[PDB]
């Protein structure tokens, strides 16, 4: 009695993809994780009464032209699209990551959650209203997280599971 969910964490270099994934899985914060390390992590969790196996790919390179990225976008069931709230460029990059994923899926139905990470940093450059507007335009949830303090880390991943579970019934 278990359901599998293949999750992919994408976003510009330095936004906190690794720190979020490691906080979820290993309950610690990494200060300076090698940006080129790409790995998968598995863990069983209970969400809405369901024992869920999360299979999460923490992506490293974000290159347009990558056979491996095409493959993991085909395989991935949901996408955590992460920007940092103090990096406007990373928020602008989100549209490209969504376009790439939709292209690979040949679909509009793609489970995705917009994550504004580094919510513990005081010098915000991306207003929450703008990020909420973007998420509303895409029809996806928006969550601000801190991999440093663990704020909303489980919520971001579990919300993505909920999106996938729902899309399976449509
Ligand atoms: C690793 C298996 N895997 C995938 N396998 S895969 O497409 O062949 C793939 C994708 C990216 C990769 O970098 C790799 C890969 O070669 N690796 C990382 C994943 O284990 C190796 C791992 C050993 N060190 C170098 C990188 C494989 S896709 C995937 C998704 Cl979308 C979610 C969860 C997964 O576990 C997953
Ligand atoms: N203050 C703060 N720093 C973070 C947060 N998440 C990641 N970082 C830091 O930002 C840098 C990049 O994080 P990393 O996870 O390696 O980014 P990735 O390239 O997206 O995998 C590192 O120095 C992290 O310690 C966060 O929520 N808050
Ligand atoms: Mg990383």
């Amino acid at each position: 009695s278990m359901t599998e969910y293949k999750l992919v964490v994408v976003g510009a270099g330095g936004v906190g993809k690794s720190a979020l994934t490691i906080q979820l899985i290993q309950n610690h914060f990494v200060d300076e994780y090698d940006p080129t390390i790409e790995d998968s992590y598995r863990k069983q969790v209970v969400i809405d009464g369901e024992t869920c196996l999360l299979d999460i790919l923490d992506t490293a390179g974000q290159e347009e032209y990558s056979a491996m990225r095409d493959q993991y976008m085909r395989t991935g069931e949901g996408f955590l699209c992460v920007f940092a709230i103090n990096n406007t460029k990373s928020f602008e990059d989100i549209h490209h990551y969504r376009e790439q994923i939709k292209r690979v899926k040949d679909s509009e139905d793609v489970p995705m959650v917009l994550v504004g990470n580094k919510s513990d940093l005081p010098s915000r450059t991306v207003d929450t209203k703008q990020a909420q507007d973007l998420a509303r335009s895409y029809g996806i949830p928006f969550i601000e997280t801190s991999a440093k303090t663990r704020q909303r880390v489980e919520d971001a991943f579990y919300t993505l599971v909920r999106e996938i579970r729902q899309y399976r019934l449509k």
